[PDB]
């Protein structure tokens, strides 16, 4: 059982804003890394069993490349500092689970 929090109530609101504390280059495609002096947007944090695997995107906006790619990582990895969410209900996840084609 693995529920996130919502930045609203239909989820369509942004959670926060947060920093990378340190480099953490994810296992392969399943996770996303997080370098140093690099800010995130967290978008759906998991707790009340998986808190050590929240879910967002880092900061940036490449280009030939739009929509950057959501990924789960732990908190300790970052700090939040900014915040911006109008909610916080809780959202159990799928069985499924996809990512990374």
């Amino acid at each position: 059982a693995d529920r996130k929090l919502c930045a609203d109530q239909e989820c369509s609101h942004p959670i926060s804003m947060a920093v990378a504390l340190q480099d953490y280059m994810a296992p392969d495609c399943r996770f996303l890394t997080i370098h140093r002096g690099q800010v995130v947007y967290v978008f759906s944090k998991l707790k009340g069993r998986g808190r050590l695997f929240w879910g967002g995107s880092v900061q940036g906006d490449y280009y030939g490349d739009l929509a950057a790619r959501l990924g789960y990582f732990p908190s300790s990895i970052v700090r939040e500092d900014q915040t911006l969410k109008p909610g916080k209900v809780d959202v159990k996840t799928d069985k499924w689970d996809f990512y990374c084609q």
